[PDB]
């Protein structure tokens, strides 16, 4: 439980971003606060987060086994037929090896800004993502 990550996706646009995708392929998803109270990713399926609203992902390693958080989920515009507007991947592996997240694609109609990850030894922390559809 040592390696885990919380993210908070802030939209704070004027317009609704949607989440699909959603997957871990190390440790578990949980709910917030409660590693112990895992969640399905289908919970967060075609999510949408309106204007200055907040969703929070929380993942961790696993409590029986040397294995660390990884994964990957997508954000989409609603709006414009679930256009893709951001991929991310997340990465905060058992052991020495340093933490990863990463932000990839273009849609020049979104903008989409984070902070608060941790790239060293340790938990990759609590990063806050905050997206706006520009105008
Ligand atoms: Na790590």
């Amino acid at each position: 439980y040592a390696q885990w990550v919380i993210i908070i996706i802030h939209n704070v646009g004027s317009q609704d971003v949607k989440i699909k995708n959603l997957k871990a392929s190390w440790g578990k998803l949980h709910a917030d606060g409660d590693k112990d109270a895992e969640v399905s990713a289908s919970n967060y399926e075609g999510k949408i987060v309106k204007p200055d609203e907040k969703l929070q992902i929380n993942a961790s390693g696993r409590s029986d086994a040397a294995e660390g958080t990884t994964g990957t989920f997508d954000l989409v515009d609603p709006a414009d037929g679930d256009k893709q507007v951001r991929h991310f991947y997340w990465d905060s592996p058992w052991g020495s090896k340093t933490n990863t997240w990463t932000v990839s694609g273009s849609n020049t109609k979104w903008m989409i800004e984070y902070s608060g990850q941790n790239l060293d030894s340790g938990a990759l922390g609590t990063i806050t993502v905050d997206t706006l559809k520009k105008g």
